[PDB]
DNA sequence: GACCCTCCCCTTAGGGGAGGGTC
DNA sequence: GACCCTCCCCTTAGGGGAGGGTC
Protein backbone atom coordinates (compact mmCIF):
# COMPACT_ATOMS: atom_id res chain seq x y z
CA UNK A 1 0.00 0.00 0.00
CA UNK A 2 3.08 2.26 -0.12
CA UNK A 3 3.95 3.98 -3.43
CA UNK A 4 6.87 6.19 -4.51
CA UNK A 5 7.38 9.12 -6.88
CA UNK A 6 10.18 8.93 -9.44
CA UNK A 7 12.31 11.12 -7.18
CA UNK A 8 11.88 8.80 -4.25
CA UNK A 9 12.82 5.76 -6.29
CA UNK A 10 15.87 7.66 -7.54
CA UNK A 11 17.01 8.42 -4.02
CA UNK A 12 16.18 4.88 -2.81
CA UNK A 13 17.86 2.83 -5.53
CA UNK A 14 20.52 5.42 -6.38
CA UNK A 15 19.46 5.61 -10.03
CA UNK A 16 19.06 8.93 -11.87
CA UNK A 17 15.58 10.17 -12.66
CA UNK A 18 16.47 10.42 -16.36
CA UNK A 19 17.52 6.77 -16.22
CA UNK A 20 14.15 5.80 -14.74
CA UNK A 21 12.28 7.67 -17.50
CA UNK A 22 14.54 5.99 -20.06
CA UNK A 23 14.08 2.48 -18.67
CA UNK A 24 10.36 3.28 -18.75
CA UNK A 25 10.41 4.29 -22.44
CA UNK A 26 12.58 1.25 -23.23
CA UNK A 27 10.06 -0.98 -21.42
CA UNK A 28 12.79 -2.42 -19.19
CA UNK A 29 11.37 -1.02 -15.95
CA UNK A 30 7.97 0.71 -16.07
CA UNK A 31 6.19 2.39 -13.12
CA UNK A 32 3.28 0.47 -11.59
CA UNK A 33 1.03 3.50 -12.10
CA UNK A 34 0.93 6.55 -14.33
CA UNK A 35 -1.39 9.45 -13.45
CA UNK A 36 -3.55 9.96 -16.58
CA UNK A 37 -3.80 13.70 -15.91
CA UNK A 38 -0.29 14.70 -14.88
CA UNK A 39 1.63 11.80 -16.45
CA UNK A 40 3.48 11.52 -13.10
CA UNK A 41 5.14 8.13 -12.60
CA UNK A 42 4.49 6.16 -9.40
CA UNK A 43 6.20 2.97 -8.26
CA UNK A 44 5.36 0.28 -5.71
CA UNK A 45 7.73 -1.12 -3.12
CA UNK A 46 7.69 -4.74 -4.43
CA UNK A 47 8.76 -3.42 -7.82
CA UNK A 48 12.10 -2.09 -6.51
CA UNK A 49 13.47 -5.63 -6.54
CA UNK A 50 13.67 -5.43 -10.34
CA UNK A 51 16.28 -2.67 -10.11
CA UNK A 52 18.64 -5.18 -8.48
CA UNK A 53 19.12 -7.16 -11.70
CA UNK A 54 19.23 -4.01 -13.84
CA UNK A 55 21.89 -2.37 -11.65
CA UNK A 56 24.05 -5.48 -11.40
CA UNK A 57 23.92 -6.07 -15.15
CA UNK A 58 24.71 -2.42 -15.77
CA UNK A 59 27.71 -2.74 -13.48
CA UNK A 60 29.10 -5.60 -15.57
CA UNK A 61 28.36 -3.74 -18.81
CA UNK A 62 25.39 -5.68 -20.11
CA UNK A 63 23.57 -3.61 -22.74
CA UNK A 64 20.04 -2.56 -21.75
CA UNK A 65 18.31 -4.50 -24.53
CA UNK A 66 19.96 -7.72 -23.49
CA UNK A 67 18.82 -7.04 -19.94
CA UNK A 68 15.25 -7.43 -21.11
CA UNK A 69 15.99 -11.00 -22.16
CA UNK A 70 17.90 -11.63 -18.93
CA UNK A 71 14.88 -10.90 -16.78
CA UNK A 72 13.06 -13.62 -18.76
CA UNK A 73 15.43 -16.51 -18.13
CA UNK A 74 15.19 -19.08 -15.32
CA UNK A 75 17.60 -19.23 -12.39
CA UNK A 76 19.33 -22.10 -14.18
CA UNK A 77 19.69 -20.11 -17.39
CA UNK A 78 20.84 -17.11 -15.36
CA UNK A 79 23.56 -19.26 -13.81
CA UNK A 80 24.83 -20.05 -17.34
CA UNK A 81 24.47 -16.39 -18.28
CA UNK A 82 27.03 -15.57 -15.59
CA UNK A 83 29.29 -18.39 -16.75
CA UNK A 84 29.33 -16.61 -20.10
CA UNK A 85 30.12 -13.34 -18.38
CA UNK A 86 33.13 -14.91 -16.69
CA UNK A 87 34.36 -16.21 -20.03
CA UNK A 88 34.16 -12.72 -21.50
CA UNK A 89 35.91 -11.22 -18.47
CA UNK A 90 38.77 -13.70 -18.68
CA UNK A 91 38.93 -12.68 -22.34
CA UNK A 92 39.10 -9.00 -21.37
CA UNK A 93 41.73 -9.79 -18.77
CA UNK A 94 44.33 -11.43 -20.97
CA UNK A 95 43.75 -8.79 -23.64
CA UNK A 96 44.64 -6.08 -21.11
CA UNK A 97 47.52 -8.18 -19.76
CA UNK A 98 49.04 -8.62 -23.22
CA UNK A 99 48.51 -4.92 -23.91
CA UNK A 100 50.11 -4.04 -20.58
CA UNK A 101 53.17 -6.06 -21.64
CA UNK A 102 53.31 -4.59 -25.14
CA UNK A 103 53.13 -1.00 -23.89
CA UNK A 104 56.01 -1.75 -21.52
CA UNK A 105 58.10 -3.05 -24.42
CA UNK A 106 57.33 0.05 -26.50
CA UNK A 107 58.39 2.34 -23.65
CA UNK A 108 61.58 0.30 -23.24
CA UNK A 109 62.58 0.74 -26.88
CA UNK A 110 61.35 4.34 -26.71
CA UNK A 111 63.55 5.15 -23.70
CA UNK A 112 66.59 3.46 -25.24
CA UNK A 113 66.37 5.88 -28.19
CA UNK A 114 65.99 8.86 -25.81
CA UNK A 115 68.99 7.78 -23.72
CA UNK A 116 71.32 7.41 -26.72
CA UNK A 117 74.86 8.57 -25.73
CA UNK A 118 75.39 10.74 -28.80
CA UNK A 119 74.36 11.10 -32.41
CA UNK A 120 76.68 10.60 -35.36
CA UNK A 121 79.18 8.63 -33.30
CA UNK A 122 79.98 4.91 -33.61
CA UNK A 123 79.46 2.92 -30.39
CA UNK A 124 80.05 -0.74 -29.67
CA UNK A 125 77.52 -2.27 -27.30
CA UNK A 126 76.31 -5.70 -26.27
CA UNK A 127 72.80 -5.98 -27.61
CA UNK A 128 70.00 -8.29 -26.63
CA UNK A 129 68.21 -10.01 -29.52
CA UNK A 130 65.28 -8.39 -31.34
CA UNK A 131 62.58 -10.67 -32.77
CA UNK A 132 61.54 -9.60 -36.26
CA UNK A 133 59.42 -10.61 -39.19
CA UNK A 134 60.99 -10.01 -42.61
CA UNK A 135 60.52 -10.39 -46.38
CA UNK A 136 62.84 -9.98 -49.39
CA UNK A 137 63.30 -6.36 -50.43
CA UNK A 138 62.67 -7.13 -54.11
CA UNK A 139 65.45 -4.87 -55.37
CA UNK A 140 64.38 -1.90 -53.26
CA UNK A 141 67.11 0.46 -52.05
CA UNK A 142 67.51 3.47 -49.68
CA UNK A 143 66.18 5.87 -52.30
CA UNK A 144 63.04 4.06 -53.37
CA UNK A 145 61.74 2.21 -50.26
CA UNK A 146 58.22 3.30 -49.35
CA UNK A 147 55.91 3.02 -46.35
CA UNK A 148 53.64 1.05 -48.69
CA UNK A 149 56.45 -1.48 -49.13
CA UNK A 150 55.80 -2.65 -45.56
CA UNK A 151 52.09 -3.14 -46.14
CA UNK A 152 52.07 -6.96 -46.05
CA UNK A 153 54.42 -7.06 -43.06
CA UNK A 154 52.38 -4.60 -41.01
CA UNK A 155 49.15 -6.53 -41.62
CA UNK A 156 50.60 -9.68 -40.05
CA UNK A 157 52.27 -7.91 -37.16
CA UNK A 158 49.11 -5.92 -36.48
CA UNK A 159 47.14 -9.15 -36.47
CA UNK A 160 49.22 -10.46 -33.57
CA UNK A 161 50.39 -7.36 -31.68
CA UNK A 162 47.47 -4.98 -32.30
CA UNK A 163 49.95 -2.23 -31.57
CA UNK A 164 51.13 -1.45 -35.12
CA UNK A 165 54.92 -1.40 -35.46
CA UNK A 166 56.46 2.01 -35.13
CA UNK A 167 59.93 1.06 -36.32
CA UNK A 168 60.75 0.24 -39.93
CA UNK A 169 63.75 -1.87 -40.79
CA UNK A 170 65.96 -2.91 -43.70
CA UNK A 171 69.18 -4.84 -44.09
CA UNK A 172 71.97 -4.91 -46.61
CA UNK A 173 75.34 -6.50 -47.30
CA UNK A 174 78.23 -4.81 -45.49
CA UNK A 175 80.39 -3.48 -48.33
CA UNK A 176 82.79 -0.56 -48.77
CA UNK A 177 80.16 1.39 -50.73
CA UNK A 178 81.33 4.68 -52.26
CA UNK A 179 77.81 5.75 -53.17
CA UNK A 180 74.23 5.17 -52.08
CA UNK A 181 73.13 4.31 -55.62
CA UNK A 182 75.38 1.27 -55.22
CA UNK A 183 73.35 -0.27 -52.43
CA UNK A 184 70.29 -2.50 -52.59
CA UNK A 185 68.43 -3.82 -49.55
CA UNK A 186 68.36 -7.58 -48.98
CA UNK A 187 65.37 -7.61 -46.63
CA UNK A 188 62.97 -5.11 -45.11
CA UNK A 189 61.56 -5.98 -41.70
CA UNK A 190 59.52 -4.91 -38.75
CA UNK A 191 60.11 -6.02 -35.17
CA UNK A 192 57.40 -8.02 -33.38
CA UNK A 193 56.30 -6.68 -29.98
CA UNK A 194 54.44 -9.85 -29.01
CA UNK A 195 54.75 -13.64 -28.70
CA UNK A 196 51.15 -14.21 -29.71
CA UNK A 197 50.84 -16.85 -32.43
CA UNK A 198 50.46 -15.32 -35.90
CA UNK A 199 47.43 -16.22 -38.03
CA UNK A 200 48.67 -18.49 -40.82
CA UNK A 201 51.79 -16.71 -42.07
CA UNK A 202 52.48 -17.06 -45.79
CA UNK A 203 55.87 -18.50 -46.90
CA UNK A 204 57.03 -15.21 -48.49
CA UNK A 205 57.57 -14.00 -44.90
CA UNK A 206 60.19 -15.21 -42.47
CA UNK A 207 60.11 -15.06 -38.71
CA UNK A 208 63.60 -14.57 -37.35
CA UNK A 209 65.65 -12.18 -35.28
CA UNK A 210 68.47 -9.69 -34.91
CA UNK A 211 70.73 -11.99 -32.81
CA UNK A 212 72.17 -10.88 -29.51
CA UNK A 213 75.87 -10.11 -29.60
CA UNK A 214 78.37 -7.28 -29.99
CA UNK A 215 77.26 -4.60 -32.36
CA UNK A 216 78.97 -1.60 -33.89
CA UNK A 217 76.16 1.02 -33.85
CA UNK A 218 75.45 4.62 -34.81
CA UNK A 219 72.28 6.69 -34.55
CA UNK A 220 71.27 10.08 -36.00
CA UNK A 221 68.42 12.16 -37.40
CA UNK A 222 67.93 11.40 -41.05
CA UNK A 223 69.02 13.53 -43.97
CA UNK A 224 70.56 12.34 -47.23
CA UNK A 225 73.94 13.77 -46.21
CA UNK A 226 73.79 12.25 -42.74
CA UNK A 227 72.84 8.84 -44.11
CA UNK A 228 75.92 8.70 -46.32
CA UNK A 229 78.29 10.31 -43.82
CA UNK A 230 77.31 8.05 -40.96
CA UNK A 231 77.45 4.91 -43.04
CA UNK A 232 81.06 5.80 -43.98
CA UNK A 233 81.88 6.34 -40.28
CA UNK A 234 80.68 2.82 -39.57
CA UNK A 235 82.73 1.36 -42.41
CA UNK A 236 85.84 3.22 -41.28
CA UNK A 237 85.32 2.30 -37.65
CA UNK A 238 85.33 -1.39 -38.59
CA UNK A 239 88.31 -1.16 -40.94
CA UNK A 240 90.36 1.00 -38.56
CA UNK A 241 90.22 -1.58 -35.80
CA UNK A 242 90.19 -4.49 -38.28
CA UNK A 243 86.94 -5.79 -36.79
CA UNK A 244 85.24 -8.80 -38.35
CA UNK A 245 81.60 -8.45 -39.38
CA UNK A 246 79.34 -11.40 -38.89
CA UNK A 247 75.97 -10.17 -40.15
CA UNK A 248 74.40 -7.80 -42.62
CA UNK A 249 74.00 -4.13 -41.72
CA UNK A 250 70.70 -3.56 -39.84
CA UNK A 251 68.84 -0.30 -40.39
CA UNK A 252 65.99 0.83 -38.14
CA UNK A 253 64.02 3.99 -38.64
CA UNK A 254 61.50 5.52 -36.31
CA UNK A 255 59.74 8.86 -36.65
CA UNK A 256 60.51 11.49 -34.02
CA UNK A 257 56.88 12.71 -34.06
CA UNK A 258 53.56 11.94 -35.78
CA UNK A 259 52.30 15.48 -36.29
CA UNK A 260 50.80 16.06 -39.76
CA UNK A 261 51.61 19.74 -39.20
CA UNK A 262 55.33 19.83 -38.36
CA UNK A 263 58.10 19.00 -40.83
CA UNK A 264 58.69 15.25 -40.77
CA UNK A 265 61.81 14.02 -39.05
CA UNK A 266 63.12 10.48 -38.47
CA UNK A 267 65.65 8.79 -36.24
CA UNK A 268 67.89 6.24 -37.93
CA UNK A 269 70.05 3.59 -36.37
CA UNK A 270 72.54 1.32 -38.14
CA UNK A 271 73.98 -1.75 -36.44
CA UNK A 272 76.40 -4.39 -37.65
CA UNK A 273 77.44 -7.45 -35.62
CA UNK A 274 81.14 -8.08 -34.97
CA UNK A 275 83.02 -11.10 -33.57
CA UNK B 1 56.06 11.16 -56.44
CA UNK B 2 53.70 8.24 -55.74
CA UNK B 3 50.12 9.02 -54.63
CA UNK B 4 47.20 6.81 -53.54
CA UNK B 5 43.41 6.89 -53.83
CA UNK B 6 41.33 6.43 -50.69
CA UNK B 7 40.75 2.80 -51.70
CA UNK B 8 44.44 2.12 -51.98
CA UNK B 9 45.16 3.63 -48.59
CA UNK B 10 42.34 1.52 -47.15
CA UNK B 11 43.83 -1.66 -48.55
CA UNK B 12 47.38 -0.63 -47.55
CA UNK B 13 46.79 0.41 -43.94
CA UNK B 14 43.80 -1.87 -43.36
CA UNK B 15 41.51 1.03 -42.42
CA UNK B 16 37.96 1.35 -43.79
CA UNK B 17 37.24 3.98 -46.41
CA UNK B 18 34.48 5.45 -44.22
CA UNK B 19 37.04 5.77 -41.43
CA UNK B 20 39.40 7.68 -43.74
CA UNK B 21 36.62 10.09 -44.75
CA UNK B 22 35.74 10.50 -41.07
CA UNK B 23 39.31 11.14 -39.93
CA UNK B 24 39.42 13.67 -42.78
CA UNK B 25 36.29 15.51 -41.60
CA UNK B 26 37.57 15.36 -38.00
CA UNK B 27 40.89 16.86 -39.16
CA UNK B 28 42.84 13.98 -37.60
CA UNK B 29 44.19 12.65 -40.89
CA UNK B 30 43.53 14.66 -44.07
CA UNK B 31 44.56 13.67 -47.62
CA UNK B 32 47.55 15.51 -49.09
CA UNK B 33 45.45 16.49 -52.10
CA UNK B 34 41.79 16.91 -52.93
CA UNK B 35 40.70 17.15 -56.58
CA UNK B 36 38.73 20.45 -56.79
CA UNK B 37 36.46 19.03 -59.51
CA UNK B 38 35.69 15.51 -58.31
CA UNK B 39 36.41 15.97 -54.60
CA UNK B 40 38.41 12.70 -54.83
CA UNK B 41 40.89 12.27 -51.97
CA UNK B 42 44.55 11.48 -52.74
CA UNK B 43 47.28 10.57 -50.27
CA UNK B 44 51.07 10.54 -50.42
CA UNK B 45 53.30 7.70 -49.29
CA UNK B 46 55.12 9.68 -46.53
CA UNK B 47 51.75 10.49 -45.02
CA UNK B 48 50.94 6.83 -44.27
CA UNK B 49 53.24 6.97 -41.26
CA UNK B 50 50.60 9.03 -39.44
CA UNK B 51 48.19 6.08 -39.51
CA UNK B 52 50.61 4.18 -37.26
CA UNK B 53 49.89 6.39 -34.24
CA UNK B 54 46.17 6.57 -35.02
CA UNK B 55 45.84 2.77 -35.32
CA UNK B 56 47.84 2.04 -32.19
CA UNK B 57 45.89 4.57 -30.14
CA UNK B 58 42.64 3.17 -31.51
CA UNK B 59 43.75 -0.29 -30.48
CA UNK B 60 44.22 0.86 -26.88
CA UNK B 61 40.90 2.73 -26.92
CA UNK B 62 42.09 6.32 -27.06
CA UNK B 63 39.23 8.55 -28.23
CA UNK B 64 39.82 10.23 -31.61
CA UNK B 65 39.79 13.77 -30.25
CA UNK B 66 42.50 12.98 -27.75
CA UNK B 67 44.53 11.48 -30.59
CA UNK B 68 44.78 14.94 -32.11
CA UNK B 69 46.58 16.16 -29.01
CA UNK B 70 48.74 13.03 -28.93
CA UNK B 71 50.20 13.74 -32.34
CA UNK B 72 51.30 17.14 -30.96
CA UNK B 73 53.35 15.95 -28.00
CA UNK B 74 57.10 15.28 -27.95
CA UNK B 75 58.62 11.80 -27.70
CA UNK B 76 59.22 12.53 -24.01
CA UNK B 77 55.61 13.53 -23.44
CA UNK B 78 54.48 10.51 -25.45
CA UNK B 79 56.52 8.28 -23.15
CA UNK B 80 54.56 9.71 -20.18
CA UNK B 81 51.34 9.35 -22.14
CA UNK B 82 51.95 5.60 -22.26
CA UNK B 83 52.83 5.54 -18.56
CA UNK B 84 49.33 6.94 -18.00
CA UNK B 85 47.88 4.27 -20.26
CA UNK B 86 49.52 1.56 -18.18
CA UNK B 87 48.07 3.07 -15.02
CA UNK B 88 44.59 2.96 -16.54
CA UNK B 89 45.09 -0.61 -17.73
CA UNK B 90 46.21 -1.79 -14.31
CA UNK B 91 43.05 -0.06 -13.07
CA UNK B 92 40.94 -1.94 -15.63
CA UNK B 93 42.67 -5.18 -14.69
CA UNK B 94 41.93 -5.24 -10.98
CA UNK B 95 38.38 -4.08 -11.66
CA UNK B 96 37.84 -7.12 -13.90
CA UNK B 97 39.68 -9.35 -11.42
CA UNK B 98 37.46 -8.27 -8.54
CA UNK B 99 34.39 -8.66 -10.76
CA UNK B 100 35.57 -12.10 -11.83
CA UNK B 101 35.76 -13.07 -8.15
CA UNK B 102 32.39 -11.56 -7.26
CA UNK B 103 30.59 -13.33 -10.11
CA UNK B 104 32.09 -16.62 -8.94
CA UNK B 105 30.75 -16.01 -5.42
CA UNK B 106 27.28 -15.20 -6.79
CA UNK B 107 27.23 -18.42 -8.82
CA UNK B 108 28.35 -20.36 -5.74
CA UNK B 109 25.46 -19.06 -3.62
CA UNK B 110 23.18 -19.42 -6.64
CA UNK B 111 24.08 -23.09 -7.13
CA UNK B 112 23.71 -23.86 -3.42
CA UNK B 113 20.07 -22.72 -3.62
CA UNK B 114 19.50 -24.82 -6.76
CA UNK B 115 21.03 -27.92 -5.17
CA UNK B 116 18.90 -27.73 -2.02
CA UNK B 117 17.97 -31.29 -0.89
CA UNK B 118 14.28 -30.56 -0.38
CA UNK B 119 11.89 -27.77 0.45
CA UNK B 120 9.88 -27.54 3.66
CA UNK B 121 12.16 -29.98 5.46
CA UNK B 122 14.52 -29.18 8.35
CA UNK B 123 18.18 -30.08 7.67
CA UNK B 124 21.22 -29.76 9.89
CA UNK B 125 24.38 -28.82 8.04
CA UNK B 126 27.82 -27.44 8.81
CA UNK B 127 27.86 -23.97 7.34
CA UNK B 128 30.76 -21.75 6.45
CA UNK B 129 30.53 -18.16 7.69
CA UNK B 130 28.75 -15.44 5.69
CA UNK B 131 30.04 -11.87 5.98
CA UNK B 132 27.21 -9.37 6.34
CA UNK B 133 26.49 -5.74 6.96
CA UNK B 134 23.51 -5.05 9.24
CA UNK B 135 21.45 -2.33 10.96
CA UNK B 136 18.73 -2.37 13.64
CA UNK B 137 15.30 -3.26 12.27
CA UNK B 138 13.62 -0.35 14.08
CA UNK B 139 10.58 -2.38 15.13
CA UNK B 140 9.98 -3.80 11.66
CA UNK B 141 8.47 -7.29 11.45
CA UNK B 142 7.71 -9.97 8.78
CA UNK B 143 4.52 -8.20 7.73
CA UNK B 144 5.79 -4.67 7.29
CA UNK B 145 9.42 -4.97 6.07
CA UNK B 146 9.93 -3.28 2.71
CA UNK B 147 12.54 -3.27 -0.04
CA UNK B 148 12.94 0.42 0.78
CA UNK B 149 13.95 -0.57 4.32
CA UNK B 150 17.25 -1.85 2.90
CA UNK B 151 17.98 1.39 1.07
CA UNK B 152 20.85 2.58 3.28
CA UNK B 153 22.38 -0.90 3.45
CA UNK B 154 22.32 -1.41 -0.32
CA UNK B 155 23.99 1.95 -0.96
CA UNK B 156 27.03 0.96 1.11
CA UNK B 157 27.26 -2.57 -0.25
CA UNK B 158 26.87 -1.28 -3.80
CA UNK B 159 29.66 1.20 -3.15
CA UNK B 160 32.07 -1.64 -2.41
CA UNK B 161 30.78 -4.62 -4.40
CA UNK B 162 29.23 -2.88 -7.40
CA UNK B 163 27.17 -6.01 -7.79
CA UNK B 164 24.07 -5.02 -5.81
CA UNK B 165 23.04 -7.62 -3.23
CA UNK B 166 20.43 -10.05 -4.41
CA UNK B 167 19.66 -11.59 -1.04
CA UNK B 168 17.76 -9.77 1.70
CA UNK B 169 18.15 -10.79 5.31
CA UNK B 170 16.58 -10.33 8.74
CA UNK B 171 17.10 -11.85 12.16
CA UNK B 172 14.96 -12.38 15.20
CA UNK B 173 15.00 -13.93 18.66
CA UNK B 174 14.34 -17.68 18.66
CA UNK B 175 11.09 -18.00 20.61
CA UNK B 176 8.17 -20.45 20.64
CA UNK B 177 6.00 -17.97 18.71
CA UNK B 178 2.35 -18.98 18.23
CA UNK B 179 1.69 -16.20 15.74
CA UNK B 180 3.54 -14.02 13.25
CA UNK B 181 2.11 -10.83 14.74
CA UNK B 182 4.15 -11.74 17.81
CA UNK B 183 7.50 -11.42 16.10
CA UNK B 184 9.65 -8.36 15.52
CA UNK B 185 12.96 -8.37 13.66
CA UNK B 186 16.11 -7.45 15.58
CA UNK B 187 18.26 -6.64 12.55
CA UNK B 188 17.90 -6.59 8.79
CA UNK B 189 21.02 -7.30 6.77
CA UNK B 190 22.56 -7.91 3.41
CA UNK B 191 25.57 -10.12 2.75
CA UNK B 192 28.75 -8.55 1.34
CA UNK B 193 30.19 -10.21 -1.78
CA UNK B 194 33.53 -8.39 -1.56
CA UNK B 195 36.45 -7.58 0.75
CA UNK B 196 36.93 -4.15 -0.75
CA UNK B 197 37.18 -1.45 1.91
CA UNK B 198 33.89 0.40 2.40
CA UNK B 199 33.79 4.19 1.99
CA UNK B 200 33.39 5.68 5.48
CA UNK B 201 30.66 3.55 7.03
CA UNK B 202 28.36 5.38 9.45
CA UNK B 203 28.02 4.02 13.03
CA UNK B 204 24.33 3.05 12.58
CA UNK B 205 25.66 0.12 10.50
CA UNK B 206 27.59 -2.86 11.75
CA UNK B 207 29.93 -5.10 9.83
CA UNK B 208 29.75 -8.63 11.14
CA UNK B 209 28.90 -12.14 10.07
CA UNK B 210 26.75 -15.24 10.23
CA UNK B 211 29.34 -17.41 12.06
CA UNK B 212 30.36 -20.79 10.77
CA UNK B 213 28.99 -23.71 12.74
CA UNK B 214 26.16 -26.23 12.86
CA UNK B 215 22.87 -24.86 11.67
CA UNK B 216 19.34 -26.18 11.71
CA UNK B 217 18.00 -24.98 8.32
CA UNK B 218 14.88 -25.04 6.17
CA UNK B 219 14.16 -23.54 2.75
CA UNK B 220 10.94 -23.02 0.77
CA UNK B 221 9.08 -20.76 -1.65
CA UNK B 222 7.38 -17.98 0.22
CA UNK B 223 3.70 -17.73 1.04
CA UNK B 224 2.15 -16.53 4.30
CA UNK B 225 1.08 -20.09 5.15
CA UNK B 226 4.47 -21.55 4.31
CA UNK B 227 6.28 -18.94 6.37
CA UNK B 228 4.33 -19.84 9.50
CA UNK B 229 4.29 -23.60 8.89
CA UNK B 230 8.00 -23.85 8.25
CA UNK B 231 8.94 -21.69 11.20
CA UNK B 232 6.94 -24.08 13.44
CA UNK B 233 8.77 -27.06 11.90
CA UNK B 234 12.07 -25.47 12.88
CA UNK B 235 10.88 -24.81 16.42
CA UNK B 236 9.62 -28.37 16.80
CA UNK B 237 12.75 -29.86 15.28
CA UNK B 238 14.85 -28.12 17.93
CA UNK B 239 12.56 -28.98 20.84
CA UNK B 240 12.10 -32.61 19.75
CA UNK B 241 15.81 -33.31 19.89
CA UNK B 242 16.34 -30.87 22.78
CA UNK B 243 18.93 -28.96 20.74
CA UNK B 244 20.47 -25.80 22.17
CA UNK B 245 20.29 -22.63 20.11
CA UNK B 246 23.23 -20.30 20.17
CA UNK B 247 22.19 -17.48 17.86
CA UNK B 248 19.18 -15.61 16.60
CA UNK B 249 17.14 -17.03 13.73
CA UNK B 250 18.60 -15.91 10.36
CA UNK B 251 16.22 -15.27 7.47
CA UNK B 252 17.42 -14.88 3.89
CA UNK B 253 15.17 -14.15 0.97
CA UNK B 254 16.07 -14.18 -2.68
CA UNK B 255 13.75 -13.76 -5.66
CA UNK B 256 13.36 -16.75 -7.97
CA UNK B 257 13.17 -14.45 -11.02
CA UNK B 258 13.30 -10.74 -11.90
CA UNK B 259 10.63 -10.64 -14.59
CA UNK B 260 8.25 -7.65 -14.25
CA UNK B 261 5.74 -9.77 -16.19
CA UNK B 262 5.47 -13.04 -14.24
CA UNK B 263 3.92 -13.33 -10.78
CA UNK B 264 6.60 -12.59 -8.19
CA UNK B 265 7.99 -15.52 -6.25
CA UNK B 266 10.70 -15.68 -3.57
CA UNK B 267 12.87 -18.33 -1.98
CA UNK B 268 13.20 -18.14 1.79
CA UNK B 269 15.72 -19.81 4.03
CA UNK B 270 15.74 -19.85 7.83
CA UNK B 271 18.81 -20.94 9.78
CA UNK B 272 19.47 -21.14 13.50
CA UNK B 273 22.83 -22.13 15.03
CA UNK B 274 22.96 -25.04 17.49
CA UNK B 275 25.70 -26.28 19.85
C1' DG C 1 9.12 27.03 -3.51
C1' DA C 2 10.57 21.98 -4.75
C1' DC C 3 9.24 18.29 -7.84
C1' DC C 4 7.93 16.28 -12.30
C1' DC C 5 6.84 16.14 -17.30
C1' DT C 6 7.64 16.54 -22.28
C1' DC C 7 10.16 17.69 -26.00
C1' DC C 8 14.77 19.06 -28.11
C1' DC C 9 19.83 18.98 -28.79
C1' DC C 10 24.07 16.51 -28.20
C1' DT C 11 27.83 13.00 -27.56
C1' DT C 12 31.28 8.84 -30.49
C1' DA C 13 32.87 6.32 -34.34
C1' DG C 14 31.70 5.15 -37.97
C1' DG C 15 28.32 1.38 -41.00
C1' DG C 16 24.80 0.84 -44.39
C1' DG C 17 22.78 2.46 -48.16
C1' DA C 18 20.68 5.78 -52.09
C1' DG C 19 21.49 8.74 -56.01
C1' DG C 20 24.85 10.14 -59.22
C1' DG C 21 29.33 11.02 -61.13
C1' DT C 22 34.20 9.08 -62.43
C1' DC C 23 38.23 5.96 -63.23
C1' DG D 1 32.08 -2.16 -64.99
C1' DA D 2 34.69 -0.86 -60.45
C1' DC D 3 35.68 3.15 -57.64
C1' DC D 4 34.52 7.42 -55.17
C1' DC D 5 31.62 11.25 -53.41
C1' DT D 6 27.94 13.49 -50.77
C1' DC D 7 24.18 13.49 -48.05
C1' DC D 8 20.87 10.92 -44.89
C1' DC D 9 19.46 7.63 -41.24
C1' DC D 10 20.81 4.96 -37.31
C1' DT D 11 23.04 2.94 -33.08
C1' DT D 12 23.51 3.49 -26.98
C1' DA D 13 22.55 5.43 -22.62
C1' DG D 14 21.30 8.83 -20.95
C1' DG D 15 22.79 14.35 -19.45
C1' DG D 16 21.71 19.12 -19.79
C1' DG D 17 18.49 22.34 -20.28
C1' DA D 18 13.93 25.15 -21.74
C1' DG D 19 9.05 25.95 -21.12
C1' DG D 20 5.27 24.93 -18.26
C1' DG D 21 2.47 22.50 -14.98
C1' DT D 22 2.08 20.32 -10.05
C1' DC D 23 3.04 18.83 -5.21
C1 LIG E 1 -4.66 7.04 -1.43
C2 LIG E 1 -3.67 6.07 -1.72
C3 LIG E 1 -3.16 5.95 -3.05
C4 LIG E 1 -3.63 6.81 -4.09
P1 LIG E 1 -2.97 6.67 -5.78
C5 LIG E 1 -4.20 6.41 -7.05
C6 LIG E 1 -5.32 7.28 -7.11
C7 LIG E 1 -6.31 7.11 -8.12
C8 LIG E 1 -6.18 6.06 -9.07
C9 LIG E 1 -5.07 5.19 -9.02
C10 LIG E 1 -4.09 5.36 -8.02
C11 LIG E 1 -2.16 8.21 -6.08
C12 LIG E 1 -2.28 8.83 -7.37
C13 LIG E 1 -1.63 10.07 -7.65
C14 LIG E 1 -0.86 10.70 -6.64
C15 LIG E 1 -0.73 10.10 -5.35
C16 LIG E 1 -1.37 8.87 -5.08
C17 LIG E 1 -1.78 5.36 -6.00
C18 LIG E 1 -2.08 4.04 -5.51
C19 LIG E 1 -1.16 2.97 -5.68
C20 LIG E 1 0.08 3.20 -6.35
C21 LIG E 1 0.39 4.49 -6.84
C22 LIG E 1 -0.52 5.56 -6.67
C23 LIG E 1 -4.61 7.78 -3.76
C24 LIG E 1 -5.12 7.88 -2.42
C1 LIG F 1 50.90 13.17 -62.97
C2 LIG F 1 51.23 12.93 -61.62
C3 LIG F 1 50.35 13.38 -60.58
C4 LIG F 1 49.14 14.07 -60.90
P1 LIG F 1 48.01 14.64 -59.59
C5 LIG F 1 47.64 16.38 -59.63
C6 LIG F 1 47.18 16.97 -60.85
C7 LIG F 1 46.86 18.35 -60.90
C8 LIG F 1 46.99 19.16 -59.73
C9 LIG F 1 47.44 18.59 -58.53
C10 LIG F 1 47.76 17.23 -58.47
C11 LIG F 1 46.53 13.73 -59.84
C12 LIG F 1 45.26 14.39 -59.67
C13 LIG F 1 44.04 13.68 -59.86
C14 LIG F 1 44.07 12.31 -60.22
C15 LIG F 1 45.32 11.63 -60.39
C16 LIG F 1 46.53 12.34 -60.20
C17 LIG F 1 48.60 14.32 -57.93
C18 LIG F 1 49.95 14.67 -57.57
C19 LIG F 1 50.44 14.44 -56.26
C20 LIG F 1 49.59 13.86 -55.27
C21 LIG F 1 48.26 13.51 -55.60
C22 LIG F 1 47.76 13.73 -56.92
C23 LIG F 1 48.84 14.29 -62.28
C24 LIG F 1 49.74 13.83 -63.30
Amino acid sequence: ESYYSIGEVSKLANVSIKALRYYDKIDLFKPAYVDPDTSYRYYTDSQLIHLDLIKSLKYIGTPLEEMKKAQDLEMEELFAFYTEQERQIREKLDFLSALEQTISLVKKRMKRQMEYPALGEVFVLDEEEIRIIQTEAEGIGPENVLNASYSKLKKFIESADGFTNNSYGATFSFQPYTSIDEMTYRHIFTPVLTNKQISSITPDMEITTIPKGRYACIAYNFSPEHYFLNLQKLIKYIADRQLTVVSDVYELIIPIHYSPKKQEEYRVEMKIRIA
